[PDB]
């Protein structure tokens, strides 16, 4: 008789696979951001993190289980072997060289499509019924790039795309105007990046239009330069990457805000990377952010917004810019 | 007429209600900030340190995150104005200890930081229970105490906290139960020389010394005091293969401030001034189970030390204030 | 040499005062479903429970007590003494009468009248700062009772008004389009109740206007009946007292988000009633819905919606018949 | 055309199952009181109410419907069918009738199969893999009736048992302490009720034995009475049904921990009614409650705590009463 046989008393001898189980590709700044807030959010009751940096993995994962009293997911793995991210439910996808100051995150394409050439068909042979969701950047490209490796029907497999850029865009009209961001409705779309197209025909609070009051709303000619407040969410990652270095906690709050509507099939409505074929005449397989349905099938349905012609254009323009890249890319 | 005016009309043009500071915007710093801001402690969190661009740029990467959040406003600033009327201050700065220095000379760096950071605390927010979480935690929550004049029950170190949850983490490992439900406490030190309480671990009141009684000795065949081996190398171990540890410090601090903002008057083993017990006659802190509260250390629980666990005790208290009898304040 | 002392070391005895204390006033199901809900939310770290039937009060207050385990408020209190409520920050009124066969609406409103003449001089002795929000009915008049007997300023006098309403509203809006309610936007405004307008400009998924895109949205010449989802609004609530008997759950979820966003200082928007003299084209003493920043001080600022025609003069009329009412109360 | 198809483009006909549902039979004040703390914790992304009065149960249903806006779990349902009860992961039991006077204990456990024989198979039909936790009293007989009804294997049927018992007992000796009862520590096992077994020797607050402290505790001779904790156990619940009639709150929040456990497979520790043949000397089919890990596939584990003589032998006697109604029982 041993101790815990002498303490405990077993019925049952056998393994369950994890129900709610998600992975973690990639243990940087971002990886790990994502991780603690799928941790404190109780999405999950495995979490397996997957990296090729050996002892930094195994770092990181003992740290987080120093913290399990704290938390509500009993296992927590990880391995540089693919076989600790089996079974799946979600697969977050933050591996990949990130910008540095002043770098494009275009710049990264070669670099990232390279390493999603070795990851994706590994993450593909473990969890073949995952939802595979794309961090890394940039974004929208490597999200048509993990959907073609894959081999996936594109409702599963989701960029982060512009879940953040609106995030930020609501902070700073909510500062502006003195109201929370929950209660600052606003849509950026397009690509994750310099091209992004804010929707200032949707733009309200408690469903006034703000363009109806301000018809110069956007424009250049604003007396009150809300321009500005665009040229700022896409300035933000830069601004911070200048100040400390890498950007990690919103994006890590963002992944985790998309991860629970899979997760929970809440059916909330994101901008998130997906194909955007068949929406504003646009015939090319190209990837970038308009507002999803998002559950557990991953996108279930793309919300049609209405544009303006001067929104929809930026919104073209900023798909041509993509699918200049993307259709150039060899698999 | 602006665009705001136009939309809102205003009622009425106040001093924060809920809030916590934390100075140091390391990695330690930081994982206290993102644990307290997902478990909503504070409606008011404001970070300082003395490195402006990395504090901006920790604040504005925060500030990005606030639609997924429920704290309203997240301020920084080299300024402590900017902590004005905390609760709860956390404090996360600090060298590290640097090769070939003495344990006197890092701890002595140590103090000449706090001298700078703990009287622009206290003048901010005279009333605030002060939280320490840099090391050595014990000695450095002696210095908080020395300089800031507060009274014992509103200076807290981390302490054990940690050490406890490594513990349960790793007894619930070896029983194949949730940490929530395997019970223990190590106390004193933090780090090295804590002390595992085996007459206290147990699962649903059942005494694991008493099923066992190896447990916790060198006999034992079962080796139960590798888990305190653990606890203690863990950490050393986390640091070796990925640099430092965070988000466990970051879930234990969460953890306390949540009694502390809450008035739980839960039990943790923090570091408390400890004069007066198991013989223990100099001014130090160590780690025993106390109430915390909205008022800071109401209480703390007398637990029954063997003789042993007790000489263990007074040995440390011996050679922390032997430390602290040479600082320099 | 009590067990407790040989346990327990005391440190200091201070005088503790709750820092985040609510009161529910009223402990039948509308009072417990919103004392349930605020604990279940971690709003308070007192909750304190008042009502006349001394009984029935101890009962709900120990049975609350006996899942203290399972909650994170460490004190629950109860006394038909207003002394248990004495430094909340927010108290809530969920007491009043029921309307008797015959009886005026007149007359019923008197009798809330002279109950309120006892229930707000002694929450005000109590808790001289609290914010009041009123949910007893009929909620719009009875707020301005309240706001009247009180001497509060405006700002800390909040009725629970069309809050609900348009929670109700969402989730049909959210049950038609097969999206959660939380990305379903629409307003009902102006009285809780028969009389409420919902507010079709406003109605929107990801900032798509409904009625652009349906211009027959809300009137008879809907072959897609969307008039009917407001029509639900009302008779839902009557529905549901038709089966159950009263309502319960959905008022004490509606109440406890009201709760947070004063209690954490959020200054999210909702739709609740508020002295609206002097806006929306009203001149008397009223209180209706609009749609209210919420926060630590109350109602600090509204929003002004842009109404149609119709619907200005149905807030309008409304305001007429609670001021007919009201200018006949005896104080 | 339809304004849904303006609005939105469907990428994904199909629908799965939900993956985390539960069930909750009887809406009476206990299971309702069920239901909303487990919608308040997030635990089921799908809940099936079930009972026979349909008026109640769809009124319910639709106030809970309501508050959807504030909640996480994105399908509420209700129906006499049991086929609204399909793929559960968890059913909750709380019909059942009352003893009225006159009643035997074997008549009125008798009146209750009789029920359970209607539902249990039905429940059964439609989640063949479900864990049925029983609430219905008398908890521990109706444990075994269920058991013997399902056909279900040990670990899938559990008694809420001991668990509100003991809550109870850690906030009365919170209460005595001045500590939350989070960190009192103390078990109430055996019967739930009159006969249930306070475990002395297991009391203690972080790891000191109060028992060793107080040698007295537990007995007559004790000065300070700690006994009487245990008496106020087994009646506050008495106490709370003489005042307002019934209880549901603690038994709502206490089924919703150990519905928490199940559903994130945590392998916590609770009191709850298991089958108990094998231990303590017992040789009859008998559930009493003993400290169980629960996860999962349910109870996949006992601890086998160190009883007293007396202590054992009550138990003893208590599965003795127990086999004495249940072999006169007709299945
Ligand atoms: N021969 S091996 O098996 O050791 C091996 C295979 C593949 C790679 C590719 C690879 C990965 C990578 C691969 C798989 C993962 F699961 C993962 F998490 C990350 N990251 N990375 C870089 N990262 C940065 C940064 O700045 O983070 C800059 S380059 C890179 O070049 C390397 C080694
Ligand atoms: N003249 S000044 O205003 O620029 C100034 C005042 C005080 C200090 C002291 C100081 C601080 C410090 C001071 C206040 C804070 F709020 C705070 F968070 C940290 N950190 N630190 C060091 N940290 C490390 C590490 O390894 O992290 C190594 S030295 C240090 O030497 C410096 C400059
Ligand atoms: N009783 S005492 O206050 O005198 C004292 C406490 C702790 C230690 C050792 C010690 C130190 C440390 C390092 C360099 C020094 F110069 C120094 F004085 C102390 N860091 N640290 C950490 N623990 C973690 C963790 O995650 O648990 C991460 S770092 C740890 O356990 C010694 C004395
Ligand atoms: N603008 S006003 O203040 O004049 C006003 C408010 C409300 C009503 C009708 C009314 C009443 C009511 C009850 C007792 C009375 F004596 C009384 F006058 C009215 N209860 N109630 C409810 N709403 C719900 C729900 O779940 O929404 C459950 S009951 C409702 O909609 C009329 C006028
Ligand atoms: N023909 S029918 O479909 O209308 C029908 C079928 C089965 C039963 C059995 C049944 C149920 C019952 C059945 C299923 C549930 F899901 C449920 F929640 C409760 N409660 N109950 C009684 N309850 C009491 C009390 O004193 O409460 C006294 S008899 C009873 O006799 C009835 C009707
Ligand atoms: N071991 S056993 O299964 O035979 C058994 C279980 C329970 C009782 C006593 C008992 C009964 C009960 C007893 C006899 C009946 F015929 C019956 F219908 C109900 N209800 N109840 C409650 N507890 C609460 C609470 O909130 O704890 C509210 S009611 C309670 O404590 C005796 C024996």
């Amino acid at each position: 008789a041993t101790l815990k046989d002498q303490l405990i008393y077993n019925l049952l001898k056998e393994e369950q696979t994890p129900q709610n189980k998600i992975t973690v590709v990639g243990v940087g700044a971002v990886g790990m951001a994502c991780a603690i807030s799928i941790l404190m959010k109780d999405l999950a009751d495995e979490l397996a993190l997957v990296d090729v940096i050996e002892d930094k993995l195994k770092g990181e994962m003992m740290d987080l289980q120093h913290g399990s009293l704290f938390l509500r997911t009993p296992k927590i793995v990880s391995g540089k072997d693919y076989n600790v991210t089996a079974n799946s439910k979600l697969v977050i996808i933050t591996a990949g060289a990130r910008q540095q100051e002043g770098e494009s995150r275009l710049n990264l394409v070669q670099r990232n499509v390279n390493i999603f050439k070795f990851i994706i068909p590994n993450v593909v042979k473990y969890s073949p019924n995952c939802k595979l969701l794309i961090v890394s950047n940039p974004v929208d490209i490597l999200t048509y790039v993990a959907w073609k490796i894959s081999g996936f029907p594109k409702n599963r497999v989701i960029g982060s795309g512009c879940n953040l850029d609106s995030a930020r865009f609501r902070y700073l009209m909510g500062e502006r105007l003195g109201v929370h961001p929950l209660s600052c409705h606003g849509w950026v779309l397009g690509e994750h990046g310099d091209s992004s197209v804010p929707v200032w025909s949707g733009m309200n609070v408690a469903g006034v239009s703000l363009k109806t009051l301000h018809p110069d709303l956007g424009t250049d000619k604003d007396k009150e330069q809300w321009k500005e407040v665009h040229k700022q969410v896409v300035e933000s990652a830069y601004e911070v990457i200048k100040l400390k270095g890498y950007t990690s906690w919103a994006i890590g709050l963002s992944v985790a805000d998309l991860a629970e509507s899979i997760m929970k099939n809440l059916r909330r409505v994101h901008p998130v990377s997906t194909m955007i074929k068949g929406l504003y005449g646009i015939k090319d397989d190209v990837f970038l952010s308009v507002p999803c349905i998002l559950g557990q099938n991953g996108i279930s349905d793309l919300v049609k917004v209405t544009l303006t012609s001067e929104e929809e254009a930026r919104l073209k323009k900023s798909a041509d810019t993509l699918w200049g890249i993307q259709k150039e890319l060899q698999f």
